[PDB]
């Protein structure tokens, strides 16, 4: 009632079954990309310090053949990203918006991110990968819950709660 | 297991008991404004068009004396932040960025947001709010979630499930 950002999230809401968001990059390359690279990621995000780049994140995009020498090809990458909302026109508007923001937004961490990308291995296996990728596949994430589609939108009671919480509450 | 983001997220967890993110406005403030305008509000999550100015954040950034001839305070603004974590200096690195970032993703949809201050009451006794005062505050707030302090966060099977959610799952 009062205090809605005290009760917390609807309970068995699927913010995916809420919004239907579409692949950037191929649905398949991440469950294999996760599935190689979740275990690590999953410690490395409880690590303090310099955060350590998303390996799930280097090994999509070294799989789309954007990553390369330390670099992300943003030119190539962006219609990598325009091509996959070529079918739903929608996602057209906001992928293009995002894009943008995501790397400039990117761009305003490049030190700490330089500083990611030179680390040395935490433990036996881990694998330090580029933070950069991670930085805009993260970002591209949740640029794309919070301007979701009213077009794509699903739309009901808890959904409707769904997007009421995120909405309001993080400045509430 | 193999998808986390099929589960959703742990029910009863609050992003707030995960991360005790600051007032940076007076947290019994909005209460009232939230109290004054809610209804109002969530009705325009729901609305198509044009998006609709958050008066919430209007109220708030009117009360603070930020608000102004449609005109948000930015140095002022930038200034009231840091008061309010003057006392967490573990949150002024963030705070300071966040201030800068939201203002500049302000600047990239500001044709957006100029025409969201012309719209017309959707009915009899709609107020019209300036979206700017919403826009600054909803990005503001869903970032210290974002870049909780991994010294601040709350460090347990759910806090920790919740960030691993939140860090990997929007790239999924």
């Amino acid at each position: 009632g009062d205090n809605p950002c005290a009760a917390g999230p609807p309970v068995d809401t699927n913010p995916a079954e809420c919004c239907p968001k579409p692949m950037l990059v191929d649905g398949t390359i991440m469950m294999d990309c996760y599935k190689k690279y979740g275990e690590q990621t999953k410690k490395q995000l409880q690590m303090d310090g310099i955060p350590r780049g998303c390996c799930i994140a280097e090994c999509a995009m070294n799989a789309t053949n954007m990553y390369a020498d330390g670099m992300l090809k943003r030119d190539d990458l962006s219609k990598m990203f325009m091509d996959a909302v070529k079918d739903k026109p929608e996602w057209m508007s906001l992928v293009r918006d995002a894009t943008n923001a995501c790397f400039e937004l990117a761009e305003k961490k490049m030190d700490e991110i330089e500083a990611g990308a030179k680390l040395e291995p935490s433990f036996e296996g881990e694998k330090i990968c580029h933070p950069i990728s991670g930085t805009i596949l993260r970002c591209m994430g949740m640029m794309m819950f919070a301007q979701c589609p009213a077009s794509v939108f699903n739309v009901n009671e808890n959904c409707n709660k769904l997007r009421e919480y995120g909405s309001i509450c993080p400045m509430i």
